[PDB]
């Protein structure tokens, strides 16, 4: 690499210059002669050696914030933390340097659009969490939290780091709160499509299903390496959104509705070396993440012909573009909805701009961003989206969130 | 290694060897991926390139390794050393140009890619006779409204002082005029070309849809300007198909899509003047050129027409007015039958050309940021497609404009 890369937005004439990519960690994927940028996921533990100049990397980095890089207490701290790998082949973060890295880890997720609000996340410390009960005492506790009657406020729980990979903590869930699928006999599928697999984990675990449409799925937790157990998220802690529009009497027919809270449960955070393996975080919904992926992909919900006849448009030609048609009023209706009730969403137009502003402010004040074009492009009108003419660097920044493989896969059961 | 591309939405997995094949590079690192970036020889460099073209074209031919392919060699080799350069065989050249195609990363038509209509123009000399061959290739791609596709080349750069330049972006395009109150009369895109036009002579219209003049290089020299005889010019005028209204606005469109200001490169040759076109799919027309910001911009008069709340983004108005004026074009090109293409429709057919080319070649560089349609993406298959971008050569490649780098 050279030292300076700059970045124009090709709307605007507005030009970038990153310098914070030097500080990038891992690889990408990507090489001289090939780029893997719309690769969905590009490619047990950690020895003493691997773990100091790691854990030094991000000590550093943390008193370096703070204003008080080479200070006593930095050098204090270095030498607790050196000791403590050398006699225990692990380290226990501070309260402040979790808070510090669960916060940057956000700041620096590539693929996310809303890290304007970075720096207002509620870090819940659920370090001392020793069982499953407790795991659900934690997480119906983040719930209510950050739902906040509809007010939604970011917020993340942090359950105990991996050791020696036989004792992990896992939310089984992809998500606290979503709904069930099941493949029926007859090859169709009740509910969310995505879902039948984990639906399927639950009822050999002894859930019962109610077999309907939305039923929100119960909580897999696991604890310590011990299998996982089964509860149910109480149900008045679930916030959820009839689905309604603002011209079509009809549309309330189809009887649709979404939770209001995303909730994601199954990916790792990785701060200083150490990884916390359970570690679900929520903000609030873009429009589109509902309208346009959940409701309208072909393997999820699919109501995009049954929206279209009840449109009366003509369905025979591709041309006409009926879909497209659907799924703009689909995506009011999502929009009226949550304003109607209160409960807190972005249109992909505000959120876009917003991300926009984030980005040159951060390149000002950090010397960059890392940005991933392909997920932070929304999934309908791009180039009518600010994101879409705004030429982006992508690398890995840590502290992160990664993915790590489902726990049914890898779990050696007791 | 050999890599795999997930389909999301089919989990079809294809298998990719052909990147292995690749030699130029791609703008990212193992550190950095650039992937949203729109713009990342002697005798000594001149005859491996060269070599490495013959061989792929004999490889193509299945004579590698012949008679014929050794002595083509050694044909090239002795005319590198006593010329400096050398020159390609009509079915190299033809080849050529397809594989240019075949490997443009960048494009959702590719299925399209070997049939193609190629114009020999090496033989050009002057300014006048490159207008001569502009006329031919528009006249011929029109073809009544069935479009066809091709590409006009032109001599082959020299000691880069004796340039063939086509200074038009497109051989058809609408002028732009920068006005007394700061606003824009026209395309935007076009206000300093069509300044360096009027510089140069040319008599504006200044209307909103004026075709631009011809201004044309040859060998170095000082451009020349050329008007295009306007019987050639198909034009569509947008009417929507419930919207009385539409009309009323008064918008036309250009049937003909023809990139001019590319350079094409082939065995180590660089053609700085191939204009060469196709057909249009509807969103480059009724997303890019009429509601980006920077060109028409015309989406608040639509959604005014429409009566749409335009007070909160909320309401959407931009994507409804969006979808609405797609439609218009889509249905005024057929109407007049005019050869275009919904984003649906060719989509569906790259993700088929894909399959197929992973099947016969062992792969197919896409770069996904360009093939996604700028609108309703989700909701088209190739966003739920893995892609791999790698550079092969031939290639249609980016060059400066031609003013920043002429002496008069
Ligand atoms: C508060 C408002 C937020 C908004 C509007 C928002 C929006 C989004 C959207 C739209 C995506 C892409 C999802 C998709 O299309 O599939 C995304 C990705 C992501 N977000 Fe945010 N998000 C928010 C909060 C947060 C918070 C609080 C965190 C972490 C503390 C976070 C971390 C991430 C990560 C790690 C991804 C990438 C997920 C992946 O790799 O699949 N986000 N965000
Ligand atoms: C026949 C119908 C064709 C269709 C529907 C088509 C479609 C497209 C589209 C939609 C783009 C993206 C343009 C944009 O969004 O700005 C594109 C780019 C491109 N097309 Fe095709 N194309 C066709 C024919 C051709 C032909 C005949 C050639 C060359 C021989 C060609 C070479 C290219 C290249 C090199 C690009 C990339 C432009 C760049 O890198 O700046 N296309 N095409
Ligand atoms: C393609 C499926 O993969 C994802 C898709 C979306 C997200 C994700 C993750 C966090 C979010 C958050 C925190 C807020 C929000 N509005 N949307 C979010 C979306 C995560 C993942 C990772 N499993
Ligand atoms: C800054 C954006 O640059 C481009 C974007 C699109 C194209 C292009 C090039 C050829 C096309 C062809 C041949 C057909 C078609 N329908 N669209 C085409 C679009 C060229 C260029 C290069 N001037
Ligand atoms: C193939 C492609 O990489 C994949 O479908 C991506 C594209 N961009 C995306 N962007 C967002 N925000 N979310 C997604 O799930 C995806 N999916
Ligand atoms: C920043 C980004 O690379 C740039 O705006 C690209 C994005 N994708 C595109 N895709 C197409 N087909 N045409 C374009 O001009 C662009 N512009
Ligand atoms: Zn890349």
């Amino acid at each position: 690499c050279p030292r300076f890369l700059k970045v124009k937005n090709w709307e605007t004439e507005v030009v970038l210059t990153d310098t914070l990519h030097l500080k990038s960690t891992l690889e990408t994927g990507c090489t001289e002669y090939i780029c893997m940028g719309s690769i969905m996921h590009p490619s047990d533990v950690a020895t003493k050696d691997q773990l100091f100049p790691l854990a030094k990397e991000f000590i550093d980095q943390y008193y370096s914030s703070i204003k008080r890089f080479g200070s006593k207490a930095h050098m204090e701290r270095l030498e607790e933390v050196n000791k403590e790998i050398d006699t225990t082949s692990t380290y226990q973060l501070k309260d402040t340097e979790l808070i510090y890295g669960a916060k940057h880890a956000w700041r620096n997720a590539s693929r996310c659009v809303g890290r304007i609000q970075w720096s207002k996340l509620q870090v819940f410390d659920a370090r001392d969490c020793t069982t499953a009960h407790g795991m659900f005492n934690y997480i119906c506790n983040h719930v209510k939290y950050a739902t906040n009657k509809g007010n939604l406020r970011s917020a993340i729980t942090i359950f105990p780091q991996r050791t020696d990979g036989k004792h992990d903590f896992r939310v089984w869930n992809s998500q606290l709160i979503r709904y069930a699928g099941y493949k029926q006999p007859d090859g169709s599928t009740l509910g969310d499509p995505a879902n039948v697999q984990f639906t399927e984990i639950c009822i050999q675990q002894g859930w019962k299903p109610p077999r309907g449409r939305f039923d929100v799925l119960p909580l897999l937790l696991q604890a310590n390496g011990n299998d996982p157990e089964l509860f149910q998220i109480p149900p008045e802690l679930v916030l959820e959104v009839p689905i309604r529009h603002p011209k079509f009497e009809w549309f309330k027919d189809l009887g649709l509705k979404w939770y209001g809270l995303p909730a994601v449960s199954n990916m790792l955070l990785e701060i200083g070396g150490l990884e916390f393996s359970a570690c679900p975080f929520s903000g609030w919904y873009m429009g589109t993440e509902i309208g346009v992926r959940d409701y309208c992909d072909n393997s999820r919900y699919n109501i995009l012909e049954e929206v279209a006849k009840k449109m009366n448009l003509d369905m025979r030609k591709t041309s006409s573009l009926w879909k497209d048609q659907a799924l703009v009023e689909i995506n009011i209706a999502v929009l009226y909805s949550f304003q109607s009730d209160k409960v807190t969403i972005v249109d992909h137009h505000s959120a876009t701009e917003s991300f926009i502003k984030h980005m040159e402010n951060e390149y000002r004040c950090r010397g960059g961003c890392p940005a991933d074009w392909v997920w932070i492009v929304p999934p309908m009108s791009g180039s009518i989206t600010p994101v879409f003419h705004q030429e982006m660097l992508n690398y890995r920044l840590t502290p992160s969130f990664e993915y790590q493989p489902d726990p049914w896969n890898t779990h050696v059961w007791k």
